[PDB]
């Protein structure tokens, strides 16, 4: 390698992605925050325990200091055939959920979302289905990831651990 040239993308929070509606967001106003990255499907086994799981994880620990941030993806079993926006009220109307539904988005292959590829090449594992999940610390590092047969109870004593130093800190430093 050259020194000069490594580590050169070091945060999740750096990157640009597309919301619903297809406008450019950038991933920097989750700094700060514990975020659990997810890639989503609406016709999937796993849809339903998936969006119910994740949105009592988000009411409990968010969203000030804790977010879900669902990456939905056509990718494995065509799960989300249906339009980014469709997606997005899919989620809304039958869950309630508030955290954010991003624009749809490839995971696997050449054309690979750079911000979802770099959860990939930190955590070293590549999503084999719907809704594997990445641990995002406050300062954009990957510490964790879950596959989707993991349950709630063995995610949630991560994130409450996380959560609670985001806390601390808030409150300590200036």
């Amino acid at each position: 390698e050259n020194l000069y040239f490594q580590s050169m993308i070091n945060s999740f929070y750096a990157f640009e992605v597309k919301d619903a509606k297809g406008r450019t967001v950038s991933l920097e106003k989750y700094k700060g925050k514990v975020s659990l990255v997810v890639n989503v499907a609406s016709d999937c086994q796993l849809t339903d325990r998936n969006y119910l799981g994740l949105k009592e994880l988000h009411k409990e620990f968010g969203p000030s200091h804790f977010s879900v941030l669902a990456f939905p993806c056509n990718q494995f079993g065509e799960s989300e055939p249906r339009p980014s926006k469709e997606v997005e009220s899919f989620a809304r109307k039958n869950y309630g959920v508030t955290f954010p539904i991003f624009h749809k988005i490839k995971i696997l292959g050449s054309e690979g979302e750079p911000a979802f590829r770099f959860l990939v090449d930190s955590s070293k594992k590549e999503p084999r289905w719907n809704f594997w999940k990445y641990l995002v610390n406050p300062e954009g590092q990957v510490v964790k990831f879950w596959r989707p047969e993991e349950p709630i109870e063995v995610i949630r004593p991560d994130i409450a651990a996380l959560v609670r130093q985001v806390i601390i800190k808030k409150k300590e430093d200036l």
